[PDB]
């Protein structure tokens, strides 16, 4: 009954769909599929509010357009995902970080830094490093699995909380 817009960005293949989908289906996709559906709606009670989620579920890699930053600048709050076995994917949040900041014209926009996969070994990124870059920024930082939806929903619980943190819903 309270909609929520949320984008969720992130380097290809850090499983920005894959975490949607958990949130959506309770399934781990375990395939690429690069015809996936990008836009999803989940209905959940968070705090006492009933929330319709609007969700866009982007494309790591694509380059500029008009079309794609309009579809961004809908965007209420963003979940910002690296994968933690992913150096390159967690040095690019800077990236879209500042994608971010462009398209929404603001330094202050609803944030979070999500470090999916969590359920693999030998991560290369450990979690104070992801710590110390979310402090750097003023966000929260939330590890996640897709594949066994272990902080999915906290994820999209505390994203949907920081976009009241700043504005009236
Ligand atoms: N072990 C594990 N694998 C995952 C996890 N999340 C996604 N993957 C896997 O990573 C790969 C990429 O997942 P996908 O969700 O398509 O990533 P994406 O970021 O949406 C790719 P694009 O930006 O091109 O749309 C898939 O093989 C998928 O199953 C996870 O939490 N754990
Ligand atoms: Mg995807």
């Amino acid at each position: 009954m309270t909609e929520y817009k949320l984008v969720v960005v992130g380097a290809g293949g850090v499983g920005k769909s894959a975490l949607t989908i958990q949130l959506i289906q309770n399934h781990f996709v375990d395939e690429y599929d690069p015809t996936i559906e990008d836009s999803y709606r989940k209905q959940v009670v968070i705090d006492g509010e009933t929330c319709l989620l609007d969700i866009l579920d982007t494309a790591g890699e694509e380059e500029y357009s008009a079309m794609r930053d309009q579809y961004m600048r809908t965007g209420e709050g963003f979940l910002c995902v690296f994968a933690i076995n992913n150096t390159k994917s967690f040095e690019d949040i800077h990236h879209y970080r500042e994608q971010i900041k462009r398209v929404k014209d603001s330094e202050d926009v609803p944030m979070v830094l999500v470090g999916n996969k969590s359920d693999l070994p030998s991560r290369t990124v450990d979690t104070k490093q992801a710590q110390d870059l979310a402090r750097s920024y003023g966000i929260p930082f939330i590890e996640t699995s897709a594949k066994t939806r272990q902080g999915v929903d906290d994820a999209f619980y505390t994203l949907v909380r920081e976009i009241r943190k700043h504005k009236e819903k």
